[PDB]
């Protein structure tokens, strides 16, 4: 027989796109961020939670986007598809 089992607990995304030396890993960390941004965009579009709230949200929105610019791009620099290059002008 042989050993091979997975799916025992969720994984915590890193902080340095460089640390993740996995091409197929940066492809999943980029999509996970997109879902977060949207979920937040809604609360903001509502404009019925209160300045204090809107501020907290918008604040994260950027923090979430910045991460994407590194992932979506880090995936291309690793040898995969380009998600950041297309989005916006050329940088780097």
């Amino acid at each position: 027989g042989s050993s091979g089992s997975s799916g025992k607990v969720k994984e915590r995304r890193p902080f340095l796109a460089s640390e993740c030396t996995e091409l197929p890993k940066a492809e999943k960390w980029r999509r996970q961020i997109i879902g977060e941004i949207s979920k937040k965009v809604a609360q903001i579009q509502n404009a019925g939670l209160g300045e204090f709230r809107i501020r907290d949200l918008n604040d994260e929105i950027n923090k979430l986007l910045r991460e994407k610019g590194h992932w979506e791009v880090r995936i291309k620099e690793l040898g995969g598809p380009d998600y950041g290059k297309v989005s916006g002008p050329s940088s780097g």
